[PDB]
């Protein structure tokens, strides 16, 4: 067996295409097994409607999720990815930066 905790990382992208669309990605890459829970959150609240959960693995025994949606962020609201694990012992909560 093998096991390997999610490295997880938060950030906006404006598609080039539509640049006054903005999407809050969640990358939670290089995890085993591939049992996993991903949520964003804005203000601590789950958000229910994430329209992109891609999930692909390079090696049998790594896997990666892109988890992504339209958000419309303003300067006072927080957003975050909340990720369970079997390596996690707590919830792991990354903030987004919003820079």
């Amino acid at each position: 067996m093998i096991q390997r905790t999610p490295k997880i990382q938060v950030y906006s992208r404006h598609p080039a295409e539509n640049g006054k669309s903005n999407f809050l990605n969640c990358y939670v890459s290089g995890f085993h097994p591939s049992d996993i829970e991903v949520d964003l959150l804005k203000n601590g609240e789950r958000i229910e409607k994430v329209e992109h959960s891609d999930l692909s693995f390079s090696k049998d025994w790594s896997f990666y999720l892109l988890y992504y949606t339209e958000f419309t962020p303003t300067e006072k609201d927080e957003y975050a990815c909340r990720v369970n694990h079997v390596t996690l012992s707590q919830p792991k909560i990354v903030k987004w930066d919003r820079d």
